[PDB]
DNA sequence: GCCTGGCGACAGCCCACATGGCATTCCACTTATCACTGGCTTCGTCCGCG
């Protein structure tokens, strides 16, 4: 069966703090891990990464932000763990397994139930593939021409690296077209129509350091004091189309990431 | 052959201005006008044509 882990397969280009000399990828899990080793990760697409610091720093940066600023001054307080783990410069593996062992086996993107950022229903219930052309950026899609980014027709498209698929994803999840999308019907309702991208046409400012482990820690913003959120992959069971986005106080709603 | 010199006689000098004047009015516009088109998505439905 198909299978592929953001945590074990190497997809995030990685930039080492010695030499400058060929960057290795690597999975999410082994950035991670080896962070102040590290200077940056690096995605060749903006969308991709401008996604990528958001959910990068909703992984190591939750731990460390520990989601809880109760009494306390709760900005002083945070700031204090802040400086405290700031100061170590580094983050206890341990912590990270533990993180990815509550959902080590939900993050395989190809999973028949529970993809990563996906709805693995949604198979079923729409007749027309979107196709790879649809999703991938800086591809043509049904209408678009065929002058630029080499010439895709439409006919036998090119198959999208798995690592590759993942870059995509992530910026179609960030930025996205709105307006008449493929129709899926659910229980009798179906509606081409799409909203856009919640930072669509934005610029997205994430500040950098010297190591990676800098960064990610300085990328949290400041969660206020409110519900205890989780992520959509964190997400206990499947949304449904209808009904409200449900709100959400924690940072995983100021992240964008809820929905 | 090349280079240089020569081919009646053909004028000279002095002289060169002062003074005065040089314009002024006036007049200087209105009206109307000032483009369109497009370079998004997918799909569905309708209308026209065969």
């Amino acid at each position: 069966p198909p299978s592929f882990d953001v945590t074990i397969a190497p997809w995030l280009i990685a930039r080492s703090r010695d030499v400058l000399a060929a960057p290795e990828m690597l999975g999410l899990r082994d950035v991670l891990i080896r962070s102040h080793e590290l200077s940056d990760v690096e995605i060749p697409l903006p969308p991709g990464a401008a996604v990528l610091w958001r959910i990068l720093a909703l992984i190591t940066a939750r731990i460390t932000g520990l989601d809880q600023p109760p009494n306390k001054n709760p900005k002083r307080k945070w700031q204090a763990r802040r400086s405290q783990i700031l100061s170590k410069g580094r983050l206890d593996p341990e912590a990270v397994d533990a993180y990815f062992a509550d959902y080590s086996e939900r993050f395989d993107l190809f999973h028949p139930e529970r993809p990563w950022l996906q709805d693995p229903r949604l198979r079923e219930e729409c007749p027309k593939t979107s196709g790879v052309n649809k999703l991938a950026w800086g591809r043509t899609a049904g209408e678009n021409q065929v002058w630029l980014g080499g010439h895709h027709h439409d006919l036998d498209p090119h198959p999208l690296d798995s690592a590759e698929a993942v870059w995509h994803l992530l910026a179609t999840l960030g930025y996205g077209p709105s307006g008449m999308c493929t129709a899926r019907v659910v229980r009798g309702r179906s509606e081409r129509n799409v909203t856009a991208g919640p930072l669509r046409g934005t610029v997205s400012y994430h500040p950098l350091g010297r190591t990676l482990f800098e960064s990610l820690i300085l990328n949290i913003p400041y969660p206020g004091t409110g519900a205890a959120d989780l992520a959509f992959w964190e997400q206990p069971e499947l949304n449904d189309p209808l009904g409200l986005p449900e709100e959400s106080a924690g940072l995983a709603g100021i992240l964008r990431l809820d929905h």
